[PDB]
This record gives C-alpha cells, sequence and structure tokens, in this order.
C-alpha cells in the first residue's frame, strides 16, 4: 500500500479526529478514511478483528515520515452530532445503540468516538463524564452513562467544575419521561459497587 494508490477529501473530524480524512483507493473507486501520523510523533490486531459494530482497520503502510491507517469510512457521522441534532434520542433508538455496543463489548466510549454505519447502525472507534468512581478515585458504567445522555441529552453527572463528587457518590437524578425500564437498566450500570427493557424497545 502506498500513499499514491489513494486520492483524499476533506477532513472528517476535526476535533481530535481532526487528522482524519475522506480518502478513496484509486482504482476500485471505493471511498475510504485515512487517518495520518507523524512518525516522530495497536494496528496488527485490530485488522483480523472484524465485527459489525466494530469500525474496520483494512490496513497501515508508511514511508520516511510518516504513518497512514487505512480506516472504514461511517458515512452518517458521528452519534455526537446527531445528538446535538435530535436534543435526546426516542427509546427505540437508544436501546439499539445500547445492545449494538453491549454486542461490540461482548465481542471486545463517548459519542463523539461513536460513528454510524449506512443504515445508521453503531461503529466503536478507538475526561471524567464518561469516568466511574473506581477509574478516578467500567465499560458497563460507560454504557450506562451512554443510555442516560442517549434518552436525556447530557450525561447524568454534569457539573460546573471539575471537583469530581458527583460521579463518587452516584448524585444523579431522572427527568420525568425516563421510564422505569430505562431507570432500572442505567440504575443498574451506574452502581458504584463494579434486559426487559432493551429487548421490548429496540431493533
Ligand atoms: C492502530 C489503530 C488502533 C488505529 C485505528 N483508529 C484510529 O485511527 C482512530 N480513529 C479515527 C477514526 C475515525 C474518525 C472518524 C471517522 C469517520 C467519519 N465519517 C464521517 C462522516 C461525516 C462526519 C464525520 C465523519 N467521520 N469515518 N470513519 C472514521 C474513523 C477511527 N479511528
Amino acid at each position: 500500500w502506498a500513499l499514491e494508490d489513494f486520492e483524499i477529501g476533506r477532513p472528517l473530524g476535526k476535533g481530535k479526529f481532526g487528522n482524519v480524512y475522506l480518502a478513496r483507493e484509486k482504482q476500485s473507486k471505493f471511498i475510504l478514511a485515512l487517518k495520518v501520523l507523524f512518525k516522530a510523533q495497536e494496528v496488527e490486531i485490530q485488522s483480523h478483528l472484524r465485527h459489525p459494530n466494530i469500525l474496520r482497520l483494512y490496513g497501515y503502510f508508511h514511508d520516511a515520515t510518516r504513518v497512514y491507517l487505512i480506516l472504514e469510512y461511517a458515512p452518517l457521522g458521528t452519534v455526537y452530532r446527531e445528538l446535538q441534532k435530535l436534543s435526546k434520542f426516542d427509546e427505540q433508538r437508544t436501546a439499539t445503540y445500547i445492545t449494538e455496543l453491549a454486542n461490540a463489548l461482548s465481542y471486545c466510549i463517548k459519542p463523539e468516538n461513536l460513528l454510524l454505519g449506512s443504515a445508521g447502525e453503531l461503529k466503536i472507534a478507538d475526561t471524567l463524564d464518561y469516568l466511574p468512581p473506581e477509574m478516578i478515585e467500567v465499560d458497563l458504567w460507560s454504557l450506562g452513562v451512554l443510555c442516560y445522555e442517549f434518552l436525556v441529552g447530557k450525561p447524568p453527572f454534569e457539573a460546573n467544575t471539575y471537583q469530581y463528587k458527583r460521579i463518587s457518590r452516584v448524585e444523579f437524578t431522572f427527568p420525568d419521561f425516563v421510564t422505569e425500564g430505562a431507570r432500572d437498566l442505567i440504575s443498574r450500570l451506574l452502581k458504584h459497587n463494579p434486559h426487559p427493557w432493551i429487548t421490548a424497545n429496540s431493533s
């Protein structure tokens, strides 16, 4: 593989995905993504690591100065930016994201590192808000924080400053529209000490 085999379009992710580019394999015309790194400053496992809710790494290559990561392109963007569109997601929507995500974590986390496929299906790529108390003093806690933020439009522990305490003491509450099925799953996940609503609502 070489840089010259690819057409480059626009940067895709301006926010520390700011080095991944819309790209296109020259011969087949297939649309792809290209992440570019300067060597001056892993890749082998993610290659034969295939799953529908995980972005493919298709390969890597380098030259005298840089390293290039050939990645699947997710046409519909980040889950993050959909959340900013719709302000919050309906139950049907969040529930299918969650099982998609549990499926991803099973085979193996933030709305901005989450991408959307051709059919709107979620795929994983790769401060405080999504971190468990243990980890600040885990991917199930994260799932809990994500399920809340999908139904609600903000993460459950949002405060003005970083001064931590809300998370460590699990102080969070629900607006009323959030059903007990939703509440139960979330409250089970957001336990300080490290499903019917998920079926029913999903695919
Ligand atoms: C060694 C290995 C672990 C590296 C593989 N991971 C990375 O290179 C980090 N990374 C960036 C991405 C990334 C970021 C954004 C996109 C996108 C994408 N599509 C978009 C469509 C509209 C708006 C934004 C979009 N971003 N597609 N694929 C992506 C892939 C995925 N992984």
